């Protein structure tokens, strides 16, 4: 399902609906949501130092490309109960996009 | 969502699929499921004079070509609890071309 | 035309889609359908005990990841008059990963 | 399943695989197989002046993108008893830059 797109795209697609609550580089700083470096191959919920719900680290999945797009398509129906304000990305343009750019800012 | 495709080709996905439960002609019989004439515009669960599940029945639907095309994609996600034995039609194409032949047999 | 994928995914997809019928471990249980421990590598039609239909018997193949994928894209296809009532699995994504895992498992 | 690919990537694919047989142009001529001018959107088995294997008549196909891949992969299989002495395009790709290309030059 996940194919790759575009990085440029995707950077822009970050800015305004998720660096709000994210940051992405190394030793970067938590906000409301986790720094996310090293996010892919890394576990649900796992972040150093940052305060989880307990249905973001039970979801206990690995994270990649593709369960990635899916939690993004509609992240409160992939992790029921998650503090994460945000309704999700429809349409899959986006979501190649945006993976594309956030797997090359955070592996 | 749905777009009309092949009442041709759903002719024959229907006849390898569906027949063995069902019928299509205005008056035909019910078999292990429901004769299907009149479904497009009719409630869910009243066909006359066959036995559905109590879930069929208060399911509350309206066919129409869209929630069909949802319903065959996954039947017992759509329905919990269906009798229907039926994986679904992963397939865009073929719920488009069934659907396109199922509305020509049963209007 | 097999390549290897995820054991895990096709570990859920065999407890989805065949566990209904079949065991896995060694000397586990016949049910509807033969215990497949020892699959590959052995004729078709060989699991002590178990009551085949002749034309699962006279197939005369040797199982290995490729030609199980064939068969499990068609089972009746592959092997007219088999007992198995099985549609397949289209997708080669999904064969590969349950190849992948039934072979892990009854290797 | 078809996607539109590359013509130009396709042209070559024909003059090393079909021309030998096979002209294209709107009233070219027949060689060992017909010219294929206007060949989608019509019946199997119907360029004027060429004599066809009854089997080849009998398929009873309207030439669209996605029979005639399936047709290209295996002919034989398509049609048994077709007179048509190629193996097949196996991959995929060069089956829809050559269809791509074939849209374009007999339309
Ligand atoms: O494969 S990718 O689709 O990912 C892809 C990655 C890159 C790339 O060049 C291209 C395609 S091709 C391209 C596409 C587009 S367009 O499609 O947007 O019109 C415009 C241009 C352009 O050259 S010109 C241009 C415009 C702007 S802008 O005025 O700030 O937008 C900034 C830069 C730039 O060169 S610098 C710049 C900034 C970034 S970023 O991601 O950090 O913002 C990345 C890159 C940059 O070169 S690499
Ligand atoms: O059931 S749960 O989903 O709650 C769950 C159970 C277990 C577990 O560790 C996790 C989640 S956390 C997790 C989630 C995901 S996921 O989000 O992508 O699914 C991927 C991974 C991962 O570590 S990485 C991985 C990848 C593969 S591979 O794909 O086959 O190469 C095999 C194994 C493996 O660990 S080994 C392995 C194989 C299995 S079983 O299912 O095949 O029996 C179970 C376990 C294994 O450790 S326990
Ligand atoms: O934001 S939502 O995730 O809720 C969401 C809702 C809808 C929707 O179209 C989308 C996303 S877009 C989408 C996203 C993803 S994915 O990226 O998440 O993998 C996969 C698919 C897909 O199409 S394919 C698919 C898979 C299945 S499955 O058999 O259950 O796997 C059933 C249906 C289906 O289309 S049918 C179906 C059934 C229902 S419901 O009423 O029965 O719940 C609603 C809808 C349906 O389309 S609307
Ligand atoms: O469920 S079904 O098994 O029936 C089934 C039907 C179709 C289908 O795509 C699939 C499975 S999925 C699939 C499975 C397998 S596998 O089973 O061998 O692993 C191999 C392939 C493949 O794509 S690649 C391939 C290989 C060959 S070969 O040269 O003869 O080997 C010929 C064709 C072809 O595509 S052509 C071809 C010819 C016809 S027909 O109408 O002339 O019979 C129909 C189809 C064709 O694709 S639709
Ligand atoms: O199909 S035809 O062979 O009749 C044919 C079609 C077109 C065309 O201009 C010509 C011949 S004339 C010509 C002949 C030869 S050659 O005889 O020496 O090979 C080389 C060139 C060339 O210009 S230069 C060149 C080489 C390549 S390459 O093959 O990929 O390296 C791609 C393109 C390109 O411009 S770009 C390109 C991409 C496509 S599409 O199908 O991919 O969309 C179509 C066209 C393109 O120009 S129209
Ligand atoms: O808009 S639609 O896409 O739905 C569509 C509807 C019709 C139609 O003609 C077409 C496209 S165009 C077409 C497509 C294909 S193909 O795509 O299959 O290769 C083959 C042909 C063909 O002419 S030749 C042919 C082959 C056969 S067969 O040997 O029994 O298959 C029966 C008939 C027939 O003419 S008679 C026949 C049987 C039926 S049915 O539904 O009762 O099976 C419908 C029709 C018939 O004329 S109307
Ligand atoms: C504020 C309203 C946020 C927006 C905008 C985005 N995210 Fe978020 N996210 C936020 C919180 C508070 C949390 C923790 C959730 C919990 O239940 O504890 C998250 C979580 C994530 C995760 C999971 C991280 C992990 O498992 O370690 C991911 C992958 C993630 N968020 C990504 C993400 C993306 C891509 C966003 C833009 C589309 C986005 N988030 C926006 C808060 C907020
Ligand atoms: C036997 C295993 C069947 C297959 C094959 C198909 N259908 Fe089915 N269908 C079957 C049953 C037993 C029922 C009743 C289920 C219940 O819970 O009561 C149904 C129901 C439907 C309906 C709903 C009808 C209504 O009045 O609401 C539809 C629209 C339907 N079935 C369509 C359908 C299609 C399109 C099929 C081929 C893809 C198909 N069915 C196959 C049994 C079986
Ligand atoms: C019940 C409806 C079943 C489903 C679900 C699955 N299988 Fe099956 N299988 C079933 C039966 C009754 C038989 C015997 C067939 C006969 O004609 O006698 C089989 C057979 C197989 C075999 C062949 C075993 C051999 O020794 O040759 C295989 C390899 C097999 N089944 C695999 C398989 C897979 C991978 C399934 C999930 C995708 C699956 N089966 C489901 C009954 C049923
Ligand atoms: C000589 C060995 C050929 C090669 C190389 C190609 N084609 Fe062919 N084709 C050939 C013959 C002798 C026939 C008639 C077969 C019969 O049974 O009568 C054909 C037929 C076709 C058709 C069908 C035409 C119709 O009117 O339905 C098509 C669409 C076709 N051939 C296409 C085709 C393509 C795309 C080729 C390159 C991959 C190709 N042919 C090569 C002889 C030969
Ligand atoms: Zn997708
Ligand atoms: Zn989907
Ligand atoms: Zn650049
Ligand atoms: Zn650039
Ligand atoms: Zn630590
Ligand atoms: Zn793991
Ligand atoms: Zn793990
Ligand atoms: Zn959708
Ligand atoms: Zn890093
Ligand atoms: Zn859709
Ligand atoms: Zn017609
Ligand atoms: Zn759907
Ligand atoms: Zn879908
Ligand atoms: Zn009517
Ligand atoms: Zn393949
Ligand atoms: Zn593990
Ligand atoms: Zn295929
Ligand atoms: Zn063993
Ligand atoms: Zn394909
Ligand atoms: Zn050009
Ligand atoms: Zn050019
Ligand atoms: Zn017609
Ligand atoms: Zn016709
Ligand atoms: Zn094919
Ligand atoms: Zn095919
Ligand atoms: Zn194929
Ligand atoms: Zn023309």
């Amino acid at each position: 399902e996940f194919k790759a797109g575009s990085a440029k795209k995707g950077a822009t697609l970050f800015k305004t609906r998720c660096l709000q609550c994210h940051t992405v580089e190394k030793g970067g700083p938590h906000k409301v949501g986790p720094n996310l470096h090293g996010i892919f191959g890394r576990h649900s919920g796992q972040a150093e130092g940052y305060s989880y719900t307990d249905a973001n680290i039970k979801k206990n999945v690995l994270w990649d490309e593709n369960n990635m797009s899916e939690y993004l398509t509609n992240p409160k129906k992939y992790i029921p109960g998650t503090k994460m304000a945000f309704g999700g990305l429809k349409k899959e343009k986006d979501r190649n996009d945006l993976i594309t750019y956030l797997k090359k800012a955070t592996e």
